[PDB]
Formats: structure tokens, C-alpha cells, sequence
């Protein structure tokens, strides 16, 4: 509103006062006030001359109610605009609650994906840019404030607050906006796994019970925290893939046995995926219905060659 | 990123002057700049109401980035410091040391490495007002991350002084010097005697235990203080005597001499309280120590006297 | 509080007195086994005036004994440590005072291994550490003069002060020097920025660790034997010990110049200074003559400190 | 409760039968049995007593050990019911202290010789009130039930210093609803509410820090000022602050103090008379002594005592 | 601070009081220092320290509080005194140099009677006397302490010239 008053007091100053037409007294006005003053309407009259100075003031607060609230409305609005119609976006974004070194990891086999972090503390903004997401200072238990990460349409919800309670309590705010988005939480305590899931978690990881477990193994031999640790890092070759039996499969009905996987393409088959649930090392006479998931570990390479093994 | 956006609004206004008003590439971007930062020197003003659009709206826009320019010249004032910075740290053939934490300890050293290339680095900012005026460069960072010893180029300086707030803090910082410069020379401050063997396994070359030192002072400054008044005026430059480390050359006038033969105290006045045979230190050595090739004499003296053990001890001529 | 001790003890002697029909010898021995559950045997309840009289004595003598037990022994733990607190009648330099805990001052504590010394420290838990080093805890504000009267200053040895802050230090002195003017007070400086105010409290000897430390490690870049020495000479590994020795009336060595004394030449422990009262001349030049009562600071083997302190007596 | 008549009345059996005892000798045995008074008029006379023994030794210790703490507790808040009964005939004339801050300690320091209660939420305290003399009552002074636990009510007068302003108001607050006339004295912390403790029925508000800043003020130039009021307070100096009453029918009702002379007759200083609730600082010459006026005055006690002497009938 | 008329310190603690004033006495060591004391205590400390003048505003309100249960007219001198809404003032007015009352023995004066200033105390340097005998002698330079309206002192600061 204050833009307008600077506009109406300068461009029929120029009109009236001095004699200039519409658009010459207007294009006094948007000089003068933004402080330019290029010259092209200077007080030719000291009755202008006394108003330029008021002017100059009423143009100057105008000048500074632009510059400030319009160019932070100028960055934000731009990178909304301009990824509509410059290039595609290419699917929904995820929303991450918290800011723990969990999520900060997570993160990391993110790079490449539209991630927004909602955490209460401001501080943490810097660090999340440069993390390569996007930041919203919000409190994820206050639903006020799930709603202002586009948890609605997101792809799915990653949870990790400080406490179990807060975790919950924000897990029952999404699904108070979409009880269908996907919930992944962190479980500090194993005594409440259950009570996530019943608060809408789809999927819940708690890693400290993972780490004491993979403690209690390591006393022996380390080789099974050696196992986990490597094959979840893109930095062994063998990576763990999720590959999906196309319909009309080649192997639709074939046994795993018959299949021979592990000597037909190398792929390890460490599980098979029916779902919601998974079935691990596979009985010998296990049929491959289409629409299976197949859990395995293998090189980039051979994974593609068990992905043309599968299709009809 | 954010910052990366601001060079469209200049552009636009030369894209907004060039044919909006009928303007050549060269007289487009003379226009901008004047309209942008609001110099305004006067030259083109709206001939059609067509440019008066075009004009304002990109002296506007271009007005808010023209101003946005200056927080990437503040970031643009800090690389010409970055050439002048080039400049000093090739002056001679010393390189520069590395302060990991901000006690009192690393001021009181800090004040007396004036003349070495001295950076601080410490997580608290507030930190970054003293450092100056006590005359070293500032680093904001954990001295524990590598990632931010790394700013500090500990690689390749001369030292690292390390005191941190607690002893178990000073270790992984010393850990981490190992995991990039394994040799640099690593200094550290020991605030429990129990641990001192742990600084030591963790890489750091000399640890200095202030507390054990005090506490032994007191112990002996009961009766009479002298012992404690030696150690503080040593280390003074306000007395005259100077503590030097003095280095028996290859070939010396010296070399198999013995300390007794060498009559150092009666030749040159300086008093030879030990010699060093590599990390270890012998105090008043034994009358029969044979002065080998390298090693260093501890002694006080005054500045003529310490020029005469100079030069008794040098090598002789070719 | 005392008045339930005398109720059992008055009602038993006369419950047995007249409701059992006994002296005052026999029904005070009864009450008194009575009520403590001695049960030495000399006084039982013969008849049921007194086995009525012994229940309800026995238990209100029981139950008022054990109210009155700790409470005896409450005063029992301040009135034994007060006759012991009355037993410091000496009027002589004996026992040292170290105010405050700090690393400091336990790292000198464990230097002082045979002394009789004093903490004060207004930290409770710490008396389990300041026991297990060797000294006795008294638990009181260092600042407070009233706390410092508590560990005796007044004609002590000397007092040593490590506080938490420079302030807190410096309160202290200045509550020593209201007690015992002239005791030597030696204390720690946590800023250099305050050495003098120390001094100007009235503490005789001042330790700045931080000034030490900050200034060793600003030499142990180059080589570090500057740091190796100091901390060397302070630990008793090294056979040298570094001694002060003093100049008596009728030397050898009065008013001969140290060049024509020849020190190092003549015991071979080193002369690293010559003390002159409240002052220190390090590397004495060749001609200072020694006048009496000088302090002669030296590093040598202890045998060579026998050598110096025969060569300069009569 | 019932818990530890089951192992007495168990003893009682096992002495009735076991070792041929009465009901009331099997009584007696087991409670001298339970308190390992062990007199000896009851031995384990068979060895089915003797296992009676061995096993009462356990059932009669759980009674005596759990006696002893439920009395004394009974005998705790019986020593606090004693106590409070000490402290209702001492009332008339009780002075209670609500808080525990410097001012009230050096108040405390001047009051030697009375009936005092602290009362303080904080525990650690005791010690040191009890070394300074007085008596402590633990409990938040802003709740009433523990203004009762000070019986407030009928007290010469309570004193009140508080953490914070508004907990000081509070409290007094709580006094009135007990007794509404009790004198109430109240330190300010900021000048800013002075009036709104004297709203909430503070009779006399002291308010240190303006005394202070004031004095400070005036110890720049000369510290005189600074000087009187500190002197005139400690009771070493030999010129005493008293305050002196004009008896009804005095030689003085209806005399000017021009006519009185007071200075020139009895060398004690009027620095002023007070009428009341309200005092008048070097009073005008043209005052007229009323009934009950109270003088207040510096002088050494000899010229105070001819004060007191110059103004009766 | 050197070169300042005066410094007033009060600080948290009376430890960070002190250690201010002997700081500041190691600068200038004849500036006036007044200092305001939390512990009785410690107020010959804060002296020793240098400070001049030391006001202790709890044990003052403490002494008030004691003198204020039997009647509040003591609390109430004091405070009414130091406030300028109060029309007495508590003046120091000096005796100049060649006085008309150089010798002159205060009850000989009859100040009271003369100029309604009541004198509550005389100052002599440092020290200070109150309620005077009648046999004090005016010296020159003495410092008179009194309360009376401005008007009055005005007489009082006439009477005592040359
Ligand atoms: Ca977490
Ligand atoms: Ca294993
Ligand atoms: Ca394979
Ligand atoms: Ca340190
Ligand atoms: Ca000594
Ligand atoms: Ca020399
Ligand atoms: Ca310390
Ligand atoms: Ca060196
Ligand atoms: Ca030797
Ligand atoms: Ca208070
Ligand atoms: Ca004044
Ligand atoms: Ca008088
Ligand atoms: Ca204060
Ligand atoms: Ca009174
Ligand atoms: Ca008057």
C-alpha cells in the first residue's frame, strides 16, 4: 500500500505541477522514488522544487517498501515460476521431519531428489542447504506446520525427532492431512516400535537396536557389521537392488530352483518381496508369481542382465 | 544459488533498453548501469511511453539486484585479501602455525608468536573479537572436524598448538592432524596428569601439563620462592639473561669434545643447564658428555655472551 | 530434643522405684538396661506392676534412646571433632592451609606427601578425594573469614590459593590478611591481566600456569627442550634436584665474588641464580659478591649438594 | 500397621503352649524378645522354643524395627504439634521473618533476645538460621497453610522479603486473610511498587536500593550523609535513635516546641514528631505536642533519659 | 576513570567489587571509589581495597526493618530525608575561612535557634560527629550536616560568613 501512495503523491506532482502528460509524470515518479533520478523531470518551478523534497521522502519510503517486501517476494515467487515453465519437475517431493544426524545421512543418498526438511530450530537452516534440500522453521508436531511442507502430494515422510513421543505425536498430525503419504520414523527406544506403528508409521527403523545387535555379533568376527555397512554404501561395487518381475514374466510360475538365478545372472537373491512383506533365502520350490520384488545384491552389470532375464 | 539470480535483472534492463527504445549492445548496458545503481546520470529517459515501461520496471528490478551486488562484493572483498594473503605467507622461509582452541594458554602464546603466521581456530565466534586485536587470523570451526583443520591448512605449516576445553576433545583433535599431516609438528596442552601418555599415543610431539608444573611450584615456593621466581622471569623477555637453544654443527670444535674439557661457563659465560640428544633432555650433564654432531646445548646467558658460545662452538673453517 | 532422653530415664528409675519398689541404684541400672536393650541381667521385671512397667518403659526407653543415640552422637561427631578443634594449641609455623580445590592444587598436595595440610573448599563431595591425597577437608567458603579461622590461618606456614575465578581469589588474600598479616601467601593467577591486583591483595609469590604454558609453547615449536626442562627438573627422575641454598654469616664464601668462588668449578652444581630477599638474579655475572643471607638456586646431583653446603661454612 | 501386632500375638502363642506361660507371661516375653532386650525372664525352655527362637528372632525384629520409625514420625509431628503449642503462649509477643535474604538476616542479627520464626521454602537454610538463633519453619510463604505453620496470627509484627516483588505482595496478601491487623514491615526491591505493598496492607515499606543509590549519590561531593545514617544505626556509638511519647496531660500538650526548647533544655536533637501513621521532619516551630505524639530524636542516653523526664506532669 | 571525579562500583558479587577497585586503584590510586557491600561480612575488605566510601543497603534495611516493629517513624526519617519530594534537605554547608564563628562554641551559636537548621552532625575531614556538645568549638573548614528547607539553609550559608 505504500507503493501506491508514493505513485499517486509523484505522478500527478509531475502532471499538474510541472505540465508533462500521463506517461511523462509517471516516469518521473518511478525515477525519483527509486532514487535514480536520471534527470528527465527535475523542479522547473520551486513550487516543484518544494514538493521534490517531500517527494523525495514519500518516495523514498515507496522505495524501500519495493525494495524489501517485492525482491524477497521477487526470489521466492521466481523459483516457483520459473521451474513451471522452463523445465520439468520430475516427480512429488519428500518431507523430512527432524534434524538429527539420521536425517543429515539420509540426506545424502538424496542428493539429486526435491527434499524439505522441517525442523523447530532456526540455526539448522545453513547447514540443510548445503546439505542440498530445502529448509521450513516449523514445529512438525504442530500440524499448522506439517501443512506448510506439502506433506499432502509429497511422496513420502521421513520422521526423526528427539523424542519418541514428539516422533509419534508427529506421525498422528500427517495422518490427520494424508493418511495415505508413506511414513518412515527412527524408533529411539525398542520398547516402542509397536506404539510408532500404531501412530500410522508404515515403516520403522530404529538403529540403535541394529547396532547393539551387530555389537553383540562382532565380538567373534565382524564380518556381519562389515556385511550391512558395505552393502548400503554406493561406494562397494555390489549394490542392493529391489527389481520388480514384469508382467507376463519369462519366470512367472518357474520355481527358484528352476530359475537358477544366482548361476543364470550372478544376482544373489537375498529375499523375494510378495507386498508388504518379504520372505528371506527362498525354499527351493518357491514359484515366481509377476509383480514379485526381488531382493538382491549384485554389480551395476549383472543386474541388468537378470532385469532382461525377468521380462517376457 | 539465490545469489546466482541477481545478474538476470541487468541483463533484462539491457534487453528492456535495447529495443524497447531502440538502443545499440553498447548503449544498452550504459544505460542500465546508471538506472541500476541509481547513479542516474540522465542520458536516456523514455522517448515512447513504450521505454518509460521497460525503463522503469527494469531500473527497478535492476535497482534491487544492482544493490544485492555488494554482499557478493563484501564475498569479493575477501578474495582481494585472499592476494595479499599470498604475499605474506612466501616472506621467508618459515611457514605458518595453527592454534586448535582459544584458552588462556594459546593468548599468552598467541602474544608471543608476534612476527610467525598464526591462525586460530576455534568453534565460538565471540572468539573471532580477541583474536584480532591479539594479532592472529581467525578460523570458526571444530577443531575436532577434519573438514575444518583443513581450513586452517595445518598440512604443510610449521606447528600445531592444540589446547582444547577438555583433554578428551584435545586427543581427536591431535587424531585428526594425524589423518592429514602424520609429521607436522603437533604441541598440546595436557589439563589432567592422568592422560598426558594418551596425548602422546595420540600423535602429539611435546605435551605441557600446566597444572603439574603449578602444582609443583607452589609445593616449593612455600619456604622460599626462588624456584618459582625462575621459571616466570626466564621466560620474560624483560630480564636480560635469554634461555637459547644452541646447536653443535657437524664438524664443531667440539665434536668428541667433552663438556668439562669444553670449560663452556669459564669460555663464554653461559650456563649450561642441559643437552639434548633428540626428545630427551639431559640435565647438568655428566663432566665426561661427549658433544656429538647435532645436538643442542640449553643455556642462559646475556646477548654478547650468547654471540661467544656461537661462535666457540661453530665448525671449522674448510 | 533432650527432654525425651530424661523421660525414660526419669519414669524408669522411678517406675522402678515405686511401681517395682527399687533404690535409685538398682532402678537407674534397670532403666539403663532397660532402655538400651543391654539386658545385662541385673534388674528384670519381677512382678507384673513391673512387667507392665517394663513393656512400656522398655519401649518408650527404646524408642527414646534410639531418637537420642544419633543425636548424641550427632554432637558426638561436632563435640569430638571440638575437642580436637580445641587441641590446636601450638602457636607455631606447623601445619600448611590450601584454599580451594583445583587440578593445581592437587597436583601440589601430591608433592607434599608427609606434610600435615589443610583444604578448604566449599564443595562437599570433594572430601572423598582430598583424603584418599593425604590432607584433612574443611568444608567452608574460602572467602569467608569466619571459614578461614575454621582451618586455623592464623599462624600457619603459609597459605595457597587456587580459586575458581581470579575475584574469588582475591577476596581470599584479602580475608588472610585481615587474620595473619605476615603469612606467606602464595596464589594462582587465571589472567595475566590481573597479576598485580594479586600482589596488590597482599600474596607474596605469584603462579600464572596459563602465562607458563602459553609461553613454553611458543618455544617448543622450534625444539622443544625449553618445555623439557622445566617440566624435567620439577619431577624426581631426573637425579638432579634443583636446590635453593643459603649464604651463612661466616662463609668461606662471604664477600668472595662468585668468579673468584668459582662455584661451578668447585662443587659442580650449576648457579643458575642468587636470591637477595624478595628478588632473583639469574646467571650471576662473574663478579657478584656474595653477601650474607644470600639465596644460592642450583641444579646438581645430591651428592655435589653436600659439596656446596660443606664448602660454605665456617 | 496391622502388620506388627501378627509377629507379637505369633510369640505370644508359642510361649503359651510351647514353654508354659499365661497369656499375659507369653505377653511380656515377646515384647522384650522383639527389642533384643533379652532381660532373661523368658528362655526357650523347651527346644520347641528353642526353634520358637530361633525363629521369633526374625518376626520379632520386623515388629520393633518398624514401630520405632512410625512412632518417632508420630513423635516428629507430635514434636511439631509440641512445638507449635511452645510457640502459641510465646505469641503475643512472636516475631515472624518470611524469607531468608540479607535484610532479614542482619534484621535477625538485631532482634537477639526474642521469639523468632523463619519460614523459607529452602532447606539448606536451617543450619544457618538455627547458628543465627531462630527458630525455622520450612514451607512457601505464599501458601496460607504454612503462615499458619508461623502462627502469623497474633505476632508482634512480620517481616517479609521475598525472592521477587510480586511473591512478596502475594505473601502479604496471605497474611491479611489470617490476621488483619498484625504490624507487617515489607523490603521493596523496586521503588516501582512501593505503593502496591502498601495496597496489599504492608503497614512499613523499606526499599534498600533507593537508600543506597541516594547515599552513593551523595558520597560523591562529601560522604557525611552516607556516614549519619550507617552511625546512627549501629548501637556501639554512644548518641542513640529513640523514640520518645508525649504522655496524655504532658507538661507539653498545647506547648509550643518554640516554648519547649527541647534542645537547649534537655540537648537531646528532635529531628522530628510524628501524630500517628505519618511523621514531620524538623517540625515547625508553631507545632503543638497532641497526646501520644512521638518524638524522634538523637541524644546520648543521659540527655534521652531528661528528655523522657522534661515532658511527664 | 582517571581524571574522573569519582567512581561508584557495585557489581554481583563482592569478590567482582573488590577485584574492580583494585583495578581501579591501580590506575588512578586517589580517585574517589564508593562501593556498595552485599555481606556485612566483608566491608573492611571492600576498604582494604581501596574504597573509600562503603554503603551496605541491606544492613541498613535490616536495622530499619527491627526499628520499625514497635513504631516506623526511624525507616521513616531516613527515607523521607534523602528524597528532594521532601522539602528538608540534608545539606553539607561548609564553614568558610575567617568565619564569623571560627571559635565560637555551638551552644554559644544557637544555629537551631538562629537559622532553624537543625545541626544533626558536624564534619571534621573524614570523621564525623554527631549531635555535638554543647562545648564544640567552630573551627574553619568544618563541615556542617543539617536538615532544613531551602530557605532556611540559605540563611545558615549567611550567618556563617565573614
Ligand atoms: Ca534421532
Ligand atoms: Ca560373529
Ligand atoms: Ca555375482
Ligand atoms: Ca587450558
Ligand atoms: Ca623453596
Ligand atoms: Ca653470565
Ligand atoms: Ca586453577
Ligand atoms: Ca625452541
Ligand atoms: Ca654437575
Ligand atoms: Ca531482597
Ligand atoms: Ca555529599
Ligand atoms: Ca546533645
Ligand atoms: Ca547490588
Ligand atoms: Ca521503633
Ligand atoms: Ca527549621
Amino acid at each position: 500500500l505504500l507503493v501506491l501512495a508514493v505513485i499517486i503523491y509523484g505522478t500527478a506532482g509531475f502532471h499538474f505541477i510541472e505540465g508533462e502528460s500521463w506517461t511523462v509524470s509517471l516516469y518521473w515518479t518511478f525515477v525519483t522514488i527509486a532514487t535514480v533520478g536520471y534527470g528527465d523531470y527535475s523542479p522547473s518551478t520551486p513550487l516543484g522544487m518544494y514538493f521534490t523534497v517531500t517527494l523525495i521522502v514519500l518516495g523514498i519510503g515507496t522505495f524501500a517498501v519495493a525494495v524489501e517486501r517485492l525482491l524477497e517476494f521477487l526470489i521466492n515467487r521466481e523459483q516457483m515460476k520459473l521451474i513451471g515453465l522452463i523445465d520439468v519437475a520430475k516427480s512429488r517431493h519428500v518431507v523430512i521431519c527432524g534434524w538429527s544426524e539420521s536425517t543429515l545421512e539420509c540426506l545424502r543418498e538424496l542428493r539429486g531428489s526435491e527434499v524439505f526438511v522441517l525442523a523447530e530450530d532456526e540455526n539448522v537452516r545453513k547447514k540443510v542447504l548445503r546439505s542440498g534440500a530445502n529448509f521450513v522453521h516449523g514445529d512438525p508436531t504442530r500440524v499448522s506446520d506439517l501443512e506448510k511442507a506439502n506433506v499432502r502430494g509429497a511422496r513420502a515422510v521421513i520422521v526423526d525427532l528427539e523424542s519418541d513421543s514428539e516422533t509419534i505425536h508427529c506421525i498422528l498430525g500427517i495422518r490427520k492431512i494424508d493418511e495415505s503419504v508413506r511414513i518412515i520414523a527412527e524408533a529411539e527406544r525398542y520398547e516402542n516400535i509397536e506404539q510408532l506403528r500404531m501412530a500410522g508409521a508404515d515403516q520403522v527403523i530404529s538403529p540403535f537396536v541394529i547396532s547393539g545387535r551387530l555389537m553383540s555379533r562382532s565380538i567373534d568376527d565382524g564380518y556381519e557389521a562389515m556385511f550391512v555397512q558395505d552393502v548400503l554404501a554406493e561406494e562397494s561395487t555390489r549394490r542392493m537392488v529391489e527389481v520388480p518381475i514384469p508382467e507376463g514374466s519369462k519366470l512367472e510360475g518357474v520355481s527358484v530352483l528352476d530359475a537358477d538365478i544366482h548361476d543364470v545372472t550372478g544376482v544373489i537373491i537375498i529375499g523375494v518381496g510378495r507386498g508388504d512383506e518379504l520372505i528371506i533365502d527362498p525354499p527351493r520350490d518357491y514359484s515366481f508369481r509377476a509383480g514379485d520384488i526381488i531382493l538382491g545384491i549384485g554389480k551395476p552389470e549383472e543386474i541388468e542382465r537378470l532385469k532382461n532375464y525377468i521380462s517376457a
